[PDB]
Formats: structure tokens, C-alpha cells, sequence
């Protein structure tokens, strides 16, 4: 169930809560507007990259660089990456997410994540080099 879109997701919905140039209200705002990427079905790195452009111009860069890190490195990379998403939330803020279309899918993405098998987290990272790699790929 955890695919190199849904944690491109987790990469958005970490770098929007993280992001300096806009207040807590505009960023409230912007968690409804990304409602449809956490519901809808898994799209190409390029095609999500496009939509963050869109409504998030500042934090779109830095998803696309995160991922591109994240494939460039090594599988510890993106265990770490599910650590310290699994820390910055509902002890942080300290903000309750349970309830909410963001704390469910966060919930979801980090259980689903954890009951793994070492062979799928793997092949998780190897498909997420992939993803990344067929964006870098692109001409334009």
C-alpha cells in the first residue's frame, strides 16, 4: 500500500508543515487545498511536482530536492526519512492530527510502513530510485 507517491505525499505534508515564508493560518488553508492528493490515486513525481507548483510555489522545490536526496542516498535515507516524520507529529506542535484526513494518513502510511518485510522495504526504495529517476529522465 505504501508506494513512492504516498511518501512523495508524506514529503509534502512534512514540508508544508515546516515552511518559514508562510503563516499557520495560510498553511491550515493550504492542508485543505492538498486534501485530494492523500485520497486520490498515485500519479507520476512530474504530474505531483506540477500540482505543488500551483498552490505552493515555494515548498514544491523543496519536495522534488528532498525525494531527489532521498533516491541519490541510501535505503537508511528513507527509513530515516519515516523516523523523523513519526517524531514531528502530535509532539511538536503539540497539535492532536488523529481524527483529521492528514492524522489518518500519516497513521496509515506509518503503520502500513512498519508491519513491512525487510524484502518490501527494499523493493520500496529501489521502486522510489526509480520514481525519482523517471522524472530526472524527463527532456523538459
Amino acid at each position: 500500500w505504501v508506494t513512492p507517491y504516498k511518501i512523495s505525499v508524506l514529503v509534502l505534508l512534512s514540508e508544508m508543515s515546516k515552511n518559514t515564508k508562510i503563516s499557520l493560518v495560510e498553511k491550515r488553508r493550504l492542508n485543505k487545498q492538498i486534501l485530494p492528493l492523500l485520497q486520490g490515486p498515485d500519479m507520476t513525481l512530474s504530474k505531483l511536482i506540477k500540482i505543488v507548483e500551483e498552490c505552493c510555489p515555494n515548498v514544491s522545490s523543496s519536495v522534488h530536492i528532498r525525494i531527489k536526496l532521498m533516491a541519490e542516498g541510501e535505503l537508511k535515507d528513507m527509513e530515516q526519512f519515516f523516523d523523523d516524520l513519526a517524531d514531528s507529529f502530535t509532539g511538536t506542535e503539540p497539535e492532536v492530527h488523529k481524527t483529521s484526513v492528514v492524522g489518518l494518513f500519516l497513521r496509515h502510511m506509518i503503520l502500513a510502513y512498519n508491519k513491512l518485510s525487510f524484502s518490501q522495504v527494499y523493493k520500496l526504495y529501489t521502486s522510489l530510485q526509480q520514481y525519482f529517476q523517471s522524472d530526472e529522465n524527463l527532456y523538459f
